[PDB]
């Protein structure tokens, strides 16, 4: 039987891990590979190095039916080595289990590798507190059992269903926070249930790659040598997390850019409330949708290094190139940063957040403070920061 490897993810972190797995196996030029990574465009001059390499789009967290037309090209007994986003695993595997069910004679699942989307899985599991988690697991197993007949896609508990894959397939989970599963008491029946099928997400695989594969991976994730160069400076590094706009009582976007430079100055200037030290090299990490606001900040900030807004923090962590300190406007990205690297997280105004107390009740901030990742004093409501 032929193994076909499937790499599926609508988001970023699983994809970045799956592109790592491909890099690790990149000497194999003809292994059947199907890439459904919505956010990553593999360059042609990588693709043409390979054969039996295929691409499928995702629509609504599911590969399209063009997936079947690819799999049809492989008429043998085939087993599927599948890589998935955890939060979206059910929808992603839907069309795959359909192809399986439609060809039970010859198609089997070799194994699953599942990676956190991010803060989402953990914000989701918090909502499950006060449920009988043992009971929820068993029901979801029961429903999965009836489902690789497709007599199911009605999970009573969509969140817990993400974690019963072992009842049917060999699986490995890669968790952003194993500390959460081990320390959330309500999740003890799930922790124990999962036994040896989970591990902490590795951030170090890049370190064990060859320099050739390291360069390969940087190409896969669109991380050029000049940005890399900037981030290897033998000096303390601070990275400011930029944003778009908020409720500033104006729709003049330049005002939001200006304000963000004020926020930056609170880290970089001795007068600022959150001054990090004179010895820090300053970087700006713009929001991906920041647009011309990122252009404004760049053009009006002195002695800063821009890190292209399409470069994610997850890629900085995958590559071992995360700064000494991260600070600035709140984003879910902070949930996955090492505790010792978080300086101050600044929440701007919106419908939900109109104060520091509001910001301390942010769903990912709740997970964070529970895990001891941050202190309340690290959470700043933007209005308490004076005009410099
Ligand atoms: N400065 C920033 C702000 C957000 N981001 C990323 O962009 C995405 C959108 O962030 P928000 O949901 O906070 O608007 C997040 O997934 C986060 O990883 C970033 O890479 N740099």
């Amino acid at each position: 039987m032929k193994t076909i490897t499937l790499y599926l993810d609508p988001a970023s972190l699983p994809a970045l891990n799956q592109l790592m797995d491909f890099t690790q196996n990149n000497e194999d030029k003809t292994h059947p590979r199907i890439f459904g990574l919505s956010r990553f465009k593999i360059p042609d001059n990588i693709i043409t190095q390979y054969q039996n390499i295929h691409f499928v789009e995702l629509k609504d967290n599911r590969p399209t039916e063009a997936l079947f037309t690819i799999l049809d090209q492989y008429p043998g007994n085939i087993e599927l080595n599948i890589h998935l986003n955890i939060a979206h695993s059910v929808q992603l595997i839907r069309p795959i289990l359909a192809y399986r069910f439609k060809h039970l004679d010859r198609v089997s699942i070799q194994q699953l590798n599942l990676y956190d989307d991010g803060s989402m899985e953990y914000v989701d599991l918090e909502k499950e507190e006060n449920k009988d988690i043992s009971a929820e697991i068993k029901q979801a197993e029961k429903q999965l059992s009836h489902y690789l007949l497709t007599g199911k896609i009605k999970f009573d508990n969509p969140t817990i269903a993400r974690y019963v894959w072992q009842s049917a397939f060999p699986v490995k989970y890669h968790f952003l926070s194993t500390d959460y599963f081990e320390k959330a008491e309500f999740l003890q029946p799930l922790k124990e249930y999962l036994a040896e099928n989970y591990q902490k997400m590795d951030w170090t695989a890049y370190q064990q790659l060859t320099p050739e594969q390291q360069a390969f991976y940087l190409t896969l994730v669109g991380f050029n040598d000049e940005v890399k160069q900037s981030l290897e400076v033998q000096q303390a590094k601070f990275i400011f997390t930029g944003t778009t706009t908020w409720e500033g009582n104006t729709d003049v976007r330049e005002y939001y850019a200006q304000q963000q430079l004020n926020l930056l100055n609170h880290f970089t200037q001795a007068e600022g409330d959150l001054f990090i030290g004179d010895h820090y090299k300053i970087y700006f990490k713009g929001h991906p949708r920041g647009g011309e606001i990122n252009d404004y900040i760049l053009n009006n900030a002195k002695n800063i290094t821009n890190i292209p807004a399409n470069i994610s923090f997850e890629v900085l962590m995958m590559t071992g190139l995360l700064p000494d300190k991260v600070g600035g406007v709140a984003s879910s990205l902070y949930f996955s940063l090492p505790k010792e690297k978080i300086s101050h997280i600044i929440f701007t105004s919106n419908k939900q957040v109109k104060s520091k107390e509001d910001a301390l009740n942010n769903p990912y901030v709740k997970v964070m403070r529970r895990l001891g990742i941050i202190d309340e004093s690290q959470v700043i409501f933007w209005d308490s920061l004076k005009q410099l």
